[PDB]
């Protein structure tokens, strides 16, 4: 590893991932990421709910991470003096030390750096962990994604070439929001406050929110995802505590890795596919109609009243023969 | 689309499926379908609770649709005067338009008619989906299966032929049914009466009831579904909301694609397999041994208390190699 | 059948696993087990919680009975009369006869004895299922694992061989305990008089605990599981009635059937895994970092606050071309 040319790459805000090639002629390197951890204090849906949040680089998710299979990722986590809590990291794209986690404990005003061998292709999530306060460090909004792409890029399952012209990060969170006496939810003055209510609510196994990115309808409006007719479109889909089943309406998965481990056959046409609550999956869908899409959790409860839902507006010309309206709403003869 | 020949189907109500052919020498058609929408009250259990459901053609799940990869689907979506609410139709085996639910809104005493290609085989959900109440007409009846089997039938994951001899459909919904001050269960006049107590039992994410095909017991009894020692069942379970595990009890999932998608190689032996809410899978498996089988939700719970369970009676000889009472329950020695 | 040599099984309690061979020589053989039913009070947590549980051969899960494919198993079920309830047994490896509970219908004071062939390779989970109280025997304690290995060992997706140094049998156990007026648990001085207050917990859907092996920490401290770097375990992991999503922290899935059937293909690299309720999973892991490693249920709610999580001490010589620690926290620069 010590042989190795050292990179130095700049994370970018979910939906996007930073610039980075699929199949590569590189060889392997030492991958430089820095993230600085952020509490906050943040609106989580439209009535003006609060949560006090807990993130990597201050966006629920984190950034995602994007390497090759054999390169090295190094990365720097600074937790900043005006924070409360300590911190970590556990990646699970990585091989020792609880992912990491006992490795980079840094307490307010410190930093730590880990190396490990992304020595394995796939989606992986990477969360917070510290020493009895896991879950609530990982459900106030500490996780996201590492991406380990095969050197070679993405293969079919007779290992023909995939590949993405588009890639999109969304994170899911089941929140659990307490409420006072009188059914409102609770708005608490610091992060530490918040902590024994949380867990009570926690223990119900009921989340009082699922929202994709931090909030109801981040990934609408304004900001929907985007794309064209012919272009193919990556989604990365991490939830690191609770099972989810993400669906494209009006499209498809076209390949998916459900279990986001690259190495493995993709499987195709998918309706509707199932992320593991802690793991990272990955689907990727060629767009042929415009239009806006939906792309939901397909508990329709937990998408359309809980929040796990979004938009994807797509360019592009109208396909007769893929769907036709034959005979538009009219009286019944 | 326009120069292909155009054929009429006649469906059936579940657990059957009408009459197809699987492999089939067959070139593309144009497949034409009706369905009439019911808003009805129903009996959902033994205790006489009733739901104000909303039905494609007056069950649950609504009747299987078959075509062919290749073929064009053709759906007449009817909603007459006698409903009270708006209706439409998401194919989750079609392409665009929210699945044709942009398409197909339909009015009480409206109609309209969506033509879509059929170019991925496997079993898809379809349901209604009418802006800002989704969730409530998908719990509360309205979605079946499409099932789009590939021009030469049936493979498994060495490319060799499979089939099945007979064809059953099972949909399981979990129902929200709310409860007043004195515990009981709610009667509503009016399916609009019903709305407001049932979006809350809802966003509790705990069912009242989970029932196959409509009813705590639909399938047993008199309406078990049958068959005999050597021959083949296909088994298509929909679940267009909540995730479940079906499970064939003194049997297994001879070949399983639990994500429903008939190009994938299926996986055999299962003695449970996993459908993903918001989707359709299929099992199959050839009966060896005679008697009453049970088809459940594996969540005991769900199938024994709440009401995911159903019985299948099969015809036939023992066999002695496959299971012996070595010695039957008798006094320990 | 009868034409065959008998081979006697002696079980060992859990984590561990009988000696057994995998590849073999061996042709098949009519393989004889036996197995005492104990109901009992336990105590499941630190608080002094107790259950009243329900056990093959005095612990949960049940033992891991071994075999090969085309063996016969035959297992004698003895229910002392020191016992209260009936019970039997449903081998989910099995074909006929509701998997054997007709055939085993065993009062207090009676035994019985069962052949099947065991045809289909997997792990395979057994549970009590006597008629009108299935659900109650299985989440009182009554289920554990059958795994029947090809007679030629695992082998890889490309048919290359697998096999495993150790092994290890892992039951997650969802429990209902109820709660009085006060809000304590409660104690019950028979195991009739937990019967109607815990359907009542189960009906929610919502478990009070859920621990492996019987109780929180469990597989922790003196009771941790232990490998060496170098060495590959086996970790079959049951789940008679709720779904789980196993995770090793700072580890993998290097090979997982997380449907348990051997037949199929595994799938390499996983983080995360799913196994459905009433199913068996089995996941290969071979050890490259030394250490105490957490192996725990991925809903990080179920696994921290709700015990299912339990710990491996792994022995060896630090690597850290896999992992390496290029700055321990210190103040920020
Ligand atoms: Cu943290
Ligand atoms: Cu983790
Ligand atoms: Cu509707
Ligand atoms: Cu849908
Ligand atoms: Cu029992
Ligand atoms: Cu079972
Ligand atoms: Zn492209
Ligand atoms: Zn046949
Ligand atoms: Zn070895």
């Amino acid at each position: 590893a010590d042989k190795l040319p050292h990179t130095k790459v700049t994370l970018v805000a979910p939906p996007q991932v930073h610039p980075h090639e699929q199949a590569t002629k590189s060889g392997p390197k030492v991958v430089e990421f820095t993230m600085t951890i952020e509490e906050k204090k943040m609106v989580i849906d439209d009535k003006g709910t609060t949560l006090q949040a807990m993130t990597f680089n201050g966006s629920m998710p984190g950034p995602t991470l994007v390497v090759h299979e054999g390169d090295y990722v190094q990365l720097t986590l600074v937790n900043p003096a005006t924070n409360a809590m300590p911190h970590n990291v556990d990646f699970h794209g990585a091989t020792g030390a609880l992912g990491g986690a006992k490795l980079t404990n840094v307490n307010p005003g410190e930093q730590a750096t880990l190396r490990f061998k992304a020595d394995r292709s796939g989606t992986f999530v990477y969360h917070c962990a510290p020493e009895g306060m896991v879950p609530w460090h990982v459900v106030s909004g500490m996780s996201g994604t590492l991406m380990v792409l095969p050197r070679d890029g993405l293969k079919d399952p007779q290992g023909k070439p995939l590949h993405y012209d588009r890639a999109y990060t969304i994170g899911e969170f089941d929140l659990y929001i307490p409420k006072g006496p009188d059914g409102k939810y609770k708005d608490y003055a610091t992060l530490a406050e918040s902590y024994g209510d949380t867990v009570q609510v926690m223990r119900t196994l009921t989340p009082s929110h699922i929202v994709f990115n931090g909030k109801v309808g981040a990934l609408t409006g304004a900001n929907a995802l985007t794309a064209k007719v012919g272009e193919t479109v990556l989604l990365i889909h991490s939830q690191a505590n609770r099972d989810t089943r993400p669906h494209l309406i009006g499209g498809h998965g076209d390949w998916v890795w459900e279990t986001g481990k690259f190495a493995n056959p993709p499987q195709r046409d998918l309706e509707t596919w199932f992320i593991r609550g802690g793991s990272a999956g990955a689907a990727l869908y060629t767009f042929k109609q415009p239009g806006v899409y939906a792309y939901l959790n397909h508990n329709l409860i937990e998408a359309f009243e809980l929040g796990a839902a979004g938009h994807i507006k797509v360019e592009g010309k109208w396909n007769d023969d893929l769907m036709k309206q034959i005979k538009a709403p009219a009286p019944i003869p």
